[PDB]
């Protein structure tokens, strides 16, 4: 129920322990007024400071003038902060506005088309994103709802995705969660304590070429549908062969324990772990931070199920792209389809109470 | 930790309200009564394992490598999480298996209500399973595995995820708020009120349908809220719609949440005044609904609301009179009923040899 500090050299919500729930929103910008957008970023930052401390936005949820709408919509009253983090990112399309063309980071690369992609353009892209993570879904929805309200007339929600449970880990001391295929997902990630690895693989540095992004990161989001009918009729051995880890313990094939190091040559050549491992990708390493989803039925008698894959990295071109390119032959591809995609530049942290989201850019 | 599965009544009605819901409606594809009975027995056996935190069948791993696992594995390592699984039978089931003369009279078709905009695809269903647990992955796992066991005999027609409070951070005695920011559940039937349950919730043998003794009747309504319209209303308008204040949730003119309402102080079309038993000839409901937030629609609006669940001894004397009385509810401006279903929820599974539906099928 505790608060996660909002201020820092980096935004929270990346290296932070992974919270139970996600509400991710992508927004498009509808104002051409730079000043008006800056004013919004400042108002959003002020709101975020309140929300992440478990306080209502503005002048509160009640006790104001009866004839005015409340400043806060009120559905989080009486709730703890619930480890809420709010992480903002800027999409490539933002940089066509407000005289920002020359400030688009090279590391903010458009993704190439990957074999098997079936991207819904309506649930892809976005000028900006807010990732709300919390242990309480109500706290996360409240945050997104109030941000959108504050932004009325300046931004619209383009698409959103709720995640009912995590399928990632930045805390190797704690139990690794399972995805909806039944496997542990997050064993070999980057932990929030691994400062050297975060600097090497996750945080943008000044020397990378875009000074305003120093201390930020780059985010890839992929909405991935899972073919659970197809998966659920596969044998145990087929499932384990797909990954290169056993299902029960999640140990690498041949070994006894989850956290024993993979011996890649014992895996099938098309095993997911083998193809995704840094050693198979010239050292490319990602911070994975995704969540599971189910959005009803598919209209053909089955549950809908998928994984909202999020990865943070220092450079999209040296993180997600190489690794996804190497998954072209993945055995897992029989059972998944990417159906939504977005990339974002996640700026540096809000340093103190006078700072604001995007201040280094604007 | 866990809730007993066996009882005179099914669990999940009068037992403590858990933090999360996965509700699924199923349609039956087989015409063979014997095949359906066999399915009910297999599902009962699965439910016994699931509610005790155990995998279905021979487990999620460690069986024959060349066989699909009996349990899909995504709840391994999780706790029982107070899982309850409650089954119900829709009116349409009774057109199968020679059952037409065993449809309870209390399982009434709902009339059309003013302002209904029901999606046929998220309405009805031959049967339902209500899965409630504190961990949504435990609930989803239960539905996913029941659906799998049933493949070839049943299909999933529609599915809804929902959330109430998060118990780890929110005291049990605090009333949850709905997404309109009002406390929701103050004046309800509590599972401690054994006589009120007998009067208003459980079917009695003398009511007309012996197989349903100890069962109940369920109305499910998917109710969208027009969030962005509501959030533009003044605080006064919002309070006037309900007849309670927003901060404390006290009836107008009173000081505390649990102060008994004075109906005449409320506006004539206030929700509480219209829905109160005194306004409806004494009609009283067990509400056990959950909030939902599914995402955003094509206009960028929040697809959110209340998945309303009411249990009652007879649909004709519970939901129908109360909902009829809400014809002029001030709340109607901000809500729309977009899905509907009714179910007969049979008596409890008495012991280890009993099975869901045994009083009906014989
Ligand atoms: C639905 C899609 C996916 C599923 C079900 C899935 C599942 C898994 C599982 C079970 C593991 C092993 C445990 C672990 O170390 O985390 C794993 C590892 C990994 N996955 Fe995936 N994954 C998916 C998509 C992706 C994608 C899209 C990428 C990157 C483009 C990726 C990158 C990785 C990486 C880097 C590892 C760790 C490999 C290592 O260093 O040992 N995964 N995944
Ligand atoms: C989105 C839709 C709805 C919302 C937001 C809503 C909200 C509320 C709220 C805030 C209260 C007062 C606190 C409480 O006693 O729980 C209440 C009471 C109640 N509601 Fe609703 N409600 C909705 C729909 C319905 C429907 C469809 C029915 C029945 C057909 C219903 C029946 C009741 C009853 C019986 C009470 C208790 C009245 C009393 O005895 O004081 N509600 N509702």
């Amino acid at each position: 129920g505790s608060a996660v500090p909002f201020h820092g050299a980096h935004q929270a919500g990346i290296a932070t322990p992974v919270q139970d729930r996600l509400h991710f929103a992508a927004f498009d910008v509808t104002t051409e007024d730079r000043a008006a957008f800056v004013a919004l970023l400042k108002e959003w930052t002020a709101a975020a400071r309140r929300l992440t401390a478990g306080h209502a936005v503005g002048e509160g949820a009640y006790g104001g003038l009866p004839e005015a709408p409340p400043d806060d919509t009120g559905e989080a009253l009486g709730l703890k902060p619930s480890r809420l983090t709010l992480t903002i990112g800027f999409g490539p399309s933002l940089f066509t506005r407000f005289g920002l063309a020359d400030l688009r980071p090279e590391a903010l690369a458009d993704l190439p088309k990957f074999p098997g992609d079936n991207l819904d353009r309506a649930r892809s892209g976005g000028d900006l994103c807010v990732q709300a993570c919390a242990d309480d879904p109500q706290v996360a929805v409240h945050a997104i709802r109030n941000l959108a309200r504050i932004g009325f007339g300046k931004v619209v929600v383009r698409w959103s995705q709720l995640g009912f449970g995590k399928t990632s880990s930045t805390t190797p001391d704690k139990q690794t969660p399972r995805n909806l295929l039944g496997f542990k997902d997050g064993t070999r990630n980057i932990a929030g304590t691994e400062k050297d690895r975060l600097d090497r693989f996750v945080w943008a540095a000044e020397k990378d070429g875009t000074p305003w992004m120093t201390g930020g990161s780059y985010l890839v989001a992929r909405r991935i549908r899972m073919h659970i009918e197809t998966w659920d009729r596969a044998s145990l051995q087929e499932q384990e062969d797909v990954f290169g880890r056993d299902k029960g313990e999640g140990a690498p094939v041949g070994k006894a324990k989850e956290r024993d190091e993979p011996f890649l040559k014992a895996m099938k050549p098309d095993a997911h772990v083998r193809l995704a491992h840094p050693d198979s990708n010239g050292g490319a390493t990602l911070l994975r931070r995704g969540y599971s989803f189910t959005d009803g039925t598919d209209g053909l008698g089955r549950l809908d199920a998928g994984l909202f894959f999020l990865a943070y990295q220092r450079d999209i071109r040296t993180g997600f792209v190489p690794v996804q390119r190497n998954l072209a032959t993945d055995a897992l591809n029989e059972f998944i389809q990417h159906v939504g995609s977005a990339v974002f530049a996640v700026p540096p942290g809000v340093r103190d109470a006078d700072d604001w989201w995007g201040s280094t850019l604007f």
